[PDB]
């Protein structure tokens, strides 16, 4: 029966629980075939060809084994309005706010999700193949890694997951009879197609819904083929579901890159940073530092799982296997290590294509050769003159982590790396200095809680987890606060940075990119035990920041803290936190809000 539809692998080699999960959903989804993925090169190569024949991907002949997917323009991004978490009680998932709808999560009742589900999945894979992706989040076979099984009817998903996770037969062997996260995904276009297909990219924007059911350990996603919505081990599992597991079992799952930096005397520290949208995350994680004798190496550019070890050090591991980076704005100048990374074995999505088979995008900063022309991400001849970008602004590259020329030697050590500093941020055109340090752990938690970033709109993105909390943010804030009562904890120092402060003409006060290494240098030396006290925390004292080799920098304006800007800031932060967090806001946070007000009132 079922075995008759299997075109690769054997039902009988799957652990029984994996087999039951597959059986239950094949019966539900009614796919024409079952493909058990093995993770092999040969399978990958096979699936690429198949994808090329069908028009899903094009070869990028300028490079070694790169491919380009173009999507339906209705499906170009993770969509938060269609993303929900499902729990018996609303409060376990989001706080009940004082006014408005919560912006800290979107809960759906189990009754509502059951109707939503039944309206979408039965028969959804008719006419297509159901692929079975065994994948590990974390180095294969570690005790501290978690495994999932994602069923999908999208080969683009398979190939992306092979890069972004460890996938294939070795994960099934490691999993044996263990537990796993059940992940079900369908693009939602059963054949025969009921609606047109744009660029050979199936999606069902109307019914798109990305659900998480933490008590069942299930992620169920329907109707988008796009990254955050389809690659379920990354945002769905490694951030949302995990942040909730972590709150239960003593650890943290966070939206942080992790880098190791070494000073000219050979001392090395690992730092973690949580930044909101469009703040240069990959750019910092794989920075080529400008300061002589300094070295930066990349552990991860997006997510980190962290847990206190036996001596109380917070150790991080990057549960991903690759980088799903925003492409526009990537160039040799801004991120030479990212460029080198994506020179081969990479999938690109919604970027532009040169006539010689290369890629292109806003900010790539690479003159075209005489006669080379550009095809945009909508498949049309393109020119600067048309008044739309040649690449979608959320376009991506999906690339093996092992290819980063500065990948850290410890990026896959199953014991993780010891975090000595955590860095929060955002895009703040006015008011917020280049760097400041927290006064205490509780104050550091409040700094993360207070994060805002200009996306002409400025929004709150606390800890850069606003779209990703797996559970009540007030409870997450308690969970972080409680780290300070962990026996012998060695708490990382907390900082906040802003690469985007502008003068009155809107020009950047700070050059950023490699020059950010000057700011990392000061944090590094602060971790080693100097400062100038201000109401918002410590900034570097006069002349402490290393400016050698830079053109002029307006230090005074860059580090300026005005009472008036900050009177409004703290009023905004208070309003936000008391309104959105309400009955769940920890008293430690309340005290930090008041204290900042008190300090600001003293200026
Ligand atoms: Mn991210
Ligand atoms: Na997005």
């Amino acid at each position: 029966n079922l075995s008759a539809k299997v075109v690769q692998g054997s039902l009988d080699s799957l652990p029984q629980a994996v087999r039951e999960f597959l059986e239950n959903n094949a019966e539900l989804c009614q796919p024409d075939h079952i493909h058990i993925c093995d993770g092999s090169e040969e399978e990958n190569g096979r699936l690429l060809g198949q994808m090329e024949e069908e028009g899903i991907l094009r070869r990028l002949k300028k490079y070694d084994n790169c491919w380009l997917a173009l999507t339906d323009p209705r499906d170009v991004a993770r969509i938060e309005s269609k993303t929900v978490i499902v729990t018996q009680e609303q409060r376990d998932t989001v706080p009940i706010p004082k006014t408005g709808l919560s912006q800290l999560g979107r809960w759906m009742s189990e009754e509502d999700f059951e109707k939503a589900f039944n309206a979408r999945f039965p028969g959804c894979m008719k006419g297509r193949t159901m692929y079975v992706i065994p994948f590990s989040m974390g180095p294969l076979g570690s005790p501290l890694s978690k495994i999932g099984i994602e069923l999908t009817d999208s080969p683009y998903v398979v190939a992306s997951m092979r890069i972004m996770t460890r996938m294939g037969t070795p994960v099934l062997e490691a999993l044996g009879d263990g537990e796993f996260v059940k992940c079900l995904h369908s693009v939602g276009c059963p054949l025969p197609l009921q609606k047109p297909l744009v660029n050979n990219w199936p999606c069902n924007p109307e019914l798109t819904l990305i659900a998480h059911l933490p008590d069942r350990r299930e992620i169920i996603s329907f109707g988008s083929g796009y990254g955050g919505n389809s690659l379920l081990g990354k945002k769905c599992f490694a951030l949302r579901m995990a942040s909730r597991l972590a709150k239960e079992e003593g650890w943290l799952a966070e939206h942080m890159l992790v880098l190791g930096i070494t000073n000219p005397e050979g001392e090395k520290k690992y730092l973690a940073a949580a930044f909101p949208s469009a703040c240069g995350k990959t750019n910092l994680a794989m920075m080529n530092p400008s300061l002589p004798g300094w070295k930066v190496e990349c552990v991860g550019d997006d997510i980190a799982w962290m847990k206190f070890d036996a001596q109380g050090h917070l150790r991080a591991i990057n549960p991903e296997n690759g980088f799903f980076g925003v492409a526009p704005g990537t160039s040799v100048k801004t991120n030479p290590n990212a460029i080198k990374t994506i020179q081969k074995n990479t999938i690109f999505t919604n970027v532009a294509e040169t006539s010689d088979g290369g890629v292109y995008w806003e900010g790539i900063d690479e003159p075209l050769a005489s006669g080379v022309t550009i095809t945009s991400w909508k498949n049309k001849e393109w020119s600067s003159e048309d008044g739309e970008p040649c690449a979608h602004p959320n376009s991506r590259f999906c690339t093996p982590a092992s290819q980063c020329p500065i990948i850290d030697a410890a990026w896959e050590s199953p014991e993780g790396v010891p975090i000595e500093g955590i860095i929060f941020g955002g895009r703040r055109p006015a008011g917020v200095p280049l760097v400041y340090e927290a006064l205490s752990w509780q104050h550091g938690v409040f700094v993360g809680a207070a994060m805002r970033s200009e996306a002409k709109i400025i929004m709150h993105d606390p800890f850069a987890m606003r779209p990703f909390f797996g559970y009540n943010f007030g409870k997450y804030l308690a969970h972080w606060l409680s780290m300070a009562q962990h026996p012998a904890a060695k708490l990382p120092k907390i900082f906040h940075v802003n690469w985007f402060r502008k003068d009155k003409e809107g020009k950047f006060l700070w050059p950023g990119f490699g020059e950010n290494s000057r700011v990392l240098e000061w944090m590094f030396n602060r971790i080693d035990g100097s400062t100038k006290l201000t109401p918002i925390g410590y900034i570097p004292k006069e002349d402490a920041l290393n400016l050698k080799g830079l053109g002029h920098i307006n230090m005074m304006e860059l580090f300026s803290i005005s009472k008036e800007f900050w009177d409004k800031e703290v009023e905004d932060i208070e309003k936000y936190l008391v309104d959105q967090v309400n009955a769940d806001l920890p008293c430690e946070i309340e005290r930090e809000i008041l204290a900042l007000k008190q300090r600001i009132s003293q200026m």
